[PDB]
């Protein structure tokens, strides 16, 4: 007697909670301790553990764009400064300077699955006679493409 | 995921599976491909954000063993989107039975 | 009674996880230890194990483009500097200098399948009277074509 | 580019159990890194007898 409207349903939900990556920063105070940086000096500064990239259990491929924003200010203080981002396990995937300001370090399934540390190695020459204190160095980490 | 239980007489079933909120999930996903893992290994249905209709049909051998329809979903989340408990709703129409 | 829509399906997935190559760097500190580099001096410096190229189990053909970016800076310090990339197993596939800046070292199925080490041999003459410390030397490794 | 196949089986090939394997020749575009990419092929039975 009834003419059934023949429609039954099924459903499900998808939970996207976190962002793919956590860029834990441990900043560097490069004149260091028990050391000394003088005006006009030239040298190298090394920090083994600077940016730790922590991924979630699914993320396997990450493309990071590292960018130096205040480089035009440090141009008035340094004469050459070369930052090498000591990548995952000995590889060096990034190089920033006062002129070439963008890096594109990319990590894949082997480098993430062991804990990705990005140290810094800085080659510096202080412009002649410049005396400063607690100069800032700020790098923008953009996650451009993850998978 | 979808268990189709028939009565003792029904032998031929034509189901129209339809994804209604796909135009909403288009704002969240970049590609999403649902494969309706059919009765006993066959895959009779494929839905995506563009092609929205499936026509999975079961016959006398597949019903007489208990028809399970699993789902296999291939997904890529749009860049940077963070959500919680998003709904996915599929309309099951029985178009023709025999 | 039913008019079957005659379409069945088959499927599969392809997993591209890693990048073809890992350029493990072990940098060189060429004045070395128990040695000495003087101003105006002339000589040779050798490092047997400098860039180790580690491939995955499938990659067999690799074309690397080695490029010296800060050569125009070292031109103000050196008068001639010639880097020979001591290739896989005695072959020397690369030669960089202050003028000719690009190398195209390419490894094939025999050289990869034994562990590809790329040492450096540097022939140098320091410009007259120049005194420096911890000068940087940075080479860009581009993987142009793998197979 | 050429996306359609028309494989047809006759009385000898069916009567022994028809398996259809796949052999794939591939070159991955330069630098692309993916995971669990889908490959979906539509099987239409156009004419049976
Ligand atoms: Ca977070
Ligand atoms: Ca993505
Ligand atoms: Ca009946
Ligand atoms: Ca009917
Ligand atoms: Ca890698
Ligand atoms: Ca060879
Ligand atoms: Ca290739
Ligand atoms: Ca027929
Ligand atoms: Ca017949």
């Amino acid at each position: 007697s009834v003419t059934s409207d023949r429609t039954y349903y099924g459903y499900g939900d998808v939970s996207v909670k976190n962002e793919p990556v956590n860029v834990v920063v441990s900043p560097f105070s490069f004149p260091g301790a028990n050391a000394s940086l003088s005006s006009g000096g030239q040298g190298v500064f090394k920090k083994p553990d600077w940016i730790r990239v922590v991924n979630q259990s699914d993320v396997e491929n990450v493309k990071l764009e590292i960018d130096w924003v205040n480089a035009n200010q440090a141009a008035n203080y340094f004469d050459y400064a070369r930052i090498l981002v000591t990548g995952p396990n000995g590889q060096v995937k990034g190089y920033l300077s006062l002129q070439h300001g963008k890096a594109w370090i990319t990590l894949d399934a082997e480098e993430l699955r062991e804990g990705a540390v990005l140290g810094a190695v800085m080659y510096y020459e202080v412009k002649e006679g410049v005396l400063a204190s607690r100069l800032p160095l700020v790098f923008k980490v953009r996650v451009v493409e993850t998978g």
